[PDB]
């Protein structure tokens, strides 16, 4: 039974023999390397007294993926100061009041706040919403907008479901199949965006008129991952059609950066809402696939496992996600090896560090029993 029910979170590092003191130290150190004055590893930058952002180092921009991640990290770490800095920057610079995506958040901005696009990225929105609910529950709603966290969350999820009913906009979920979309104007998806464990919580906390929908989306997403993951290797494509098969029209049909998150998501869903035979077997497949492969040699792979010449752009993120997946198969043949590999992998430095280090901190939180549900 999941932590949602027991309110006890598995400390998998501890269960696998790491000391409580060393785990505590490693979690704090990871946070400090990302959010403190450690220029080589840092991804969070403070602006003035009331702003802050996470920098996508690989593209020199600020993304809703990163900002929503940073808010989730901040609430998990009980850092309202950092949470509010990031959320303030997000509302000031990213929230759109004009155009077909009014009510959503521009997916990419320059560090100065200028929007690079008026298109949103749904995986940002869903992380903003849950981070905001958690903020409301840990700290209480603030008296001034936009710090009325729970209202902001419910408003945002309203738009995600209902956009287009009163205007030219489009929803971020397909209303018929209850699946999250890659972007509002397309009819295909991205397996890594599927967060059934978030949707379960939305089914308790969103506007009441959408609570049944959110339960249905949770179930739809669990079913969708079964068809999207390769049956032998467990590998999911970056983009996939609603039928579960890869969308490779622009090269996103393979196992690469986006896909890494699928294992992590399965891990966290198992911890929060309970294990399943499917999830255990799926993590066992991915870990089996990587068992005989060196991190230095990790590639892009077709989902059937065929390797490309191209190396993984984010091999540390791949390590972190595979290790976080162990929460879904704690007795799995490779579960300990994956957790140990992660323990022995430092936080990343250099221009490509942002994505790896985000996945890294999520894995550190989850594997130490510190990626929690914050209830009202
Ligand atoms: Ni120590």
């Amino acid at each position: 039974e999941g932590a949602f029910y027991t309110r006890e979170y598995r400390n998998l590092f501890k269960e696998f023999g790491y000391s409580e003191a060393e785990i505590q130290e490693r979690v704090k150190d990871t946070w400090e390397q990302l959010f403190g004055d450690n220029p080589e590893t840092k991804i969070y930058y403070e602006v003035g007294d009331d702003l802050g952002y996470l920098l996508d180092t690989g593209n020199l921009d600020v993304r809703t993926e990163g900002m929503s991640y940073g808010m989730m990290m901040a609430v998990q770490m009980d850092r309202k100061d950092i949470f509010d800095r990031i959320w303030n920057w997000t509302m000031k610079n990213m929230y759109m009041t004009e155009g077909v995506h009014a009510g959503y958040f521009a997916w990419s901005c320059q560090p100065d706040g200028t929007k690079n696009s008026w298109g949103p990225a749904p995986d940002g929105e869903e992380y903003f919403a849950l981070a905001l609910f958690f903020a409301s529950h840990r700290w209480g709603d603030g008296d001034e907008q936009p710090f009325n966290y729970s209202e902001q969350a419910r408003k945002l999820l309203h738009t995600c479901v209902h956009n287009g009913e009163g205007g030219p906009g489009h929803p971020m979920w397909n209303r018929d199949n209850k699946l999250i979309k890659f972007i509002p104007e397309v009819e295909f998806s991205d397996p890594s965006y599927h967060l059934p464990h978030f949707y379960e919580l939305f089914s308790l906390w969103a506007n009441e008129e959408d609570r049944v929908f959110w339960k249905e989306a949770a179930e739809a997403s669990r079913e969708y991952l079964k068809i999207a993951c390769h049956p032998e290797t467990g590998l999911a494509p970056e983009y996939a059609y609603y039928d579960g098969t890869p969308n490779d029209e622009k090269g996103y049909g393979h196992f690469f950066s986006n896909s890494y998150r699928v294992a992590a998501n399965i891990g966290l869903d198992a911890e929060w809402f309970g294990g399943s035979e499917w999830s255990a077997e799926e993590i066992n497949k991915i870990q089996a696939f990587f068992a005989d492969k060196e991190p230095e040699d990790y590639r892009r792979y077709k989902i059937d496992g065929e390797p490309f010449e191209e190396k993984s752009l984010h091999p540390v993120g791949l390590i972190a996600t595979n290790a976080m997946g162990s929460l879904a198969s704690v007795d799995g043949p490779y579960a300990k090896a994956n957790v140990d590999l992660f323990w022995n992998t430092p936080v990343r430095t250099g221009n490509r560090r942002y994505y790896d280090n985000c996945l890294y901190l999520f894995a550190m939180l989850a594997l130490s029993g510190n990626f929690k549900i914050w209830f009202p």
